[PDB]
């Protein structure tokens, strides 16, 4: 059993999209995935009602739910967590739970000083360090602040994965007809999200 949690307080850096993927991913790589929708809006659970996604889904109503994940979702292979758009009790929570902790982050001219405060928590952890990658979502070819953002990514001291989800529109087309890309025929979409599954089963050796 591997929780597994999306955190990042600045609402709009791809949680929910790269999650949604992600599971349906590593599910068609037969891991039966439980994924925890703790934010308020409850954009993945309004989502996971229009069809029928190939993972399980639990609202997490409170953080108690966070904290019991260990021993409510311990049958799963993973637990994929669906970080909520604040800095509260939860983002910290979320931490405490889990083996890995993907910080999804977009290039954007100013946002990526609202990534940082989940590093800081990630610190908090004294032998009981927690995995941590950085998630490149929303990737558009403006080479510029691709790199302003590459870089200050290293003065966290925390490495960011190989492969970065760029901005497509079955990536936005899929969540509306109720399911993910895997579901469409964009191969460009599912082959980076692939590619980008494998490289977080590599982390768990
Ligand atoms: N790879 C991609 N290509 C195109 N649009 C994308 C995208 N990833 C995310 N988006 C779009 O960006 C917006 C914010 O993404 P998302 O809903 O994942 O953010 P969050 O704000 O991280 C979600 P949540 O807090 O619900 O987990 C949405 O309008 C979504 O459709």
């Amino acid at each position: 059993m591997k929780v597994i949690s999306f955190l990042n307080p600045k609402g709009g850096s791809g949680k929910t999209t790269a999650v949604i993927n992600i599971a349906t991913a590593l599910s068609r790589s037969g891991y039966n995935i439980a994924v925890v929708d703790t934010d308020p809006q409850m954009s993945l659970t309004n989502w996971s009602k229009a069809g029928k996604a190939a993972f399980d889904v639990f609202t997490a109503a409170s953080e108690k739910d966070v904290y019991g994940i260990r021993k409510d979702l311990a049958d799963y292979d993973f637990a994929i967590v669906d970080g909520a758009g604040s800095l509260s009790v939860i983002t910290s929570a979320a931490v405490m739970v889990s083996d890995l902790v993907i910080i999804p982050v977009t290039p954007s001219p100013l946002d990526f000083s609202a990534a940082g405060s989940v590093v800081t928590v990630l610190e908090a952890q004294a032998s009981r360090k927690v995995e941590a990658r950085f998630l490149i979502t929303r990737k558009i070819e403006m080479a510029t602040m691709l790199n302003v953002l590459k870089e200050s990514i290293k003065d966290t001291g925390v490495k960011a994965f190989r492969t970065a989800i760029t901005q497509r529109q079955v990536y936005v087309k899929s969540i509306l007809d109720g399911d993910s890309v895997f579901e469409s025929s964009d191969g460009a979409a599912k082959g980076e999200i692939e590619i980008l599954t494998k490289e977080i089963v590599r982390i768990f050796e």
